[PDB]
């Protein structure tokens, strides 16, 4: 099944930020509209955030994360949750090797803000 | 219920990460085995990060989160998601005000690392 | 925070289902904007599905569960789960004593159907 | 990534459900480690339970779940979630044919029971 590709309110802030457990080079780029708005790269395996910015979802509101290492795309897996019917969370998990932690490169995406 | 408490595998590291979206200054605690291990403090109102941290879950495992503003406790909302039966996230949203938007001080805990 | 309330997708169809394991007789009420549609009951302490039906969300989408054992109000927990952005579940439990189990009535709602 | 896979306590006592959303007879097979404890199978378009039982985690606590419709198996989406520390919903999604409501066969796993 398709993962890492979320529904967000049109024209709302939303906060995105990115965690790296690995010995390779992380590279998080997030897409809103199939436009890139925010990539963020490094190395950690101490989940270093290696980046966290405010976004607009747009008029679409189709956001997007995709992970790669040296440019080989890894493996995602993805959920939202929503708490007390107002608080969302987007949630992306990725694999770059064989172990299957899957925490290589980790992005949390919150709405709202303010 | 009891709400921001998490009982993690003994001795593994985790991730915590505290964001904040108030007009008022967030302190967030985050006790290992009943006792501080970890505080936190800041305003915003733009989703930034208050503090992050590495620590250890120690022989019990027992992780709890607590948020205070303004003097008096946050109503806290939380639960734990796994990904794939590997990749573990413990969510923390908090109320300071009447608003009831639960972003006040948005709390995320995820293991394992590295 | 208040738990229970979920806003549905308007005018859609839902399952909703019951399990129970308590040695107190369950009661379980499914309100759809703010009106009775659903009501269960049984005892069981091995997880029987007391009650399963489909309903309509109506023009608002607004749908509340709750759990009484003998007239009281059982205390409730609740979170919506998104799965590949497109297959949701709402969760449901309820405690109707001291030992905190949150099992005792266990409510899952799940769209879309068909 | 590997989906419908879940570790339980060891020994522990759990119910299994199913409901179908397919003009497909549904086929759904639970593993108890590695080996066959239960199968459901039926034929709904309006999420009719196709089978519910009470199974045991065993030594390992390793539990999964497989759908199939003709022989043919079906791409498989799934989550846990922990609701106040102590109540767990293991949820399984499957897709059959080719519009990806991921409906078809719905699995739902809760514990603990009693
Ligand atoms: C320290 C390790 O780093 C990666 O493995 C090592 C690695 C480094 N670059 N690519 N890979 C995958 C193929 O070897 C990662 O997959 C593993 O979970 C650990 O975090
Ligand atoms: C068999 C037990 O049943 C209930 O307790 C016992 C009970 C029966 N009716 N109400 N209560 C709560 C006050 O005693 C329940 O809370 C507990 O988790 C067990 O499932
Ligand atoms: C009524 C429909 O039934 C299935 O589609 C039709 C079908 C029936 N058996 N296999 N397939 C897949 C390829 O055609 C299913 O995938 C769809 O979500 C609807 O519930
Ligand atoms: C700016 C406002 O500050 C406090 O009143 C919070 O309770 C609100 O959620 C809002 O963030
Ligand atoms: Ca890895
Ligand atoms: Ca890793
Ligand atoms: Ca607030
Ligand atoms: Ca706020
Ligand atoms: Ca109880
Ligand atoms: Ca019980
Ligand atoms: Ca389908
Ligand atoms: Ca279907």
């Amino acid at each position: 099944a398709t993962q890492g590709v979320f529904t967000l309110p049109a024209n709302t802030r939303f906060g995105v930020t990115a965690f790296a457990n690995s010995s390779g080079t992380q590279t998080v780029n997030v897409l809103v509209n199939n436009e890139t708005a925010a990539t963020f790269s490094g190395q950690s395996t101490n989940n270093a955030v290696i980046g966290t910015q405010v976004l607009n979802s747009g008029s679409s509101g189709k956001v997007q994360v995709q992970v790669s290492v040296n440019g080989r795309p890894s493996d995602l897996v993805s959920a939202q949750v929503i708490l007390t019917n107002e608080l969302n969370f987007a949630l992306v998990g990725s694999e770059d090797g064989t172990d299957n932690d899957y925490n290589d490169a980790v992005v949390v995406i919150n709405w709202p803000l303010g």
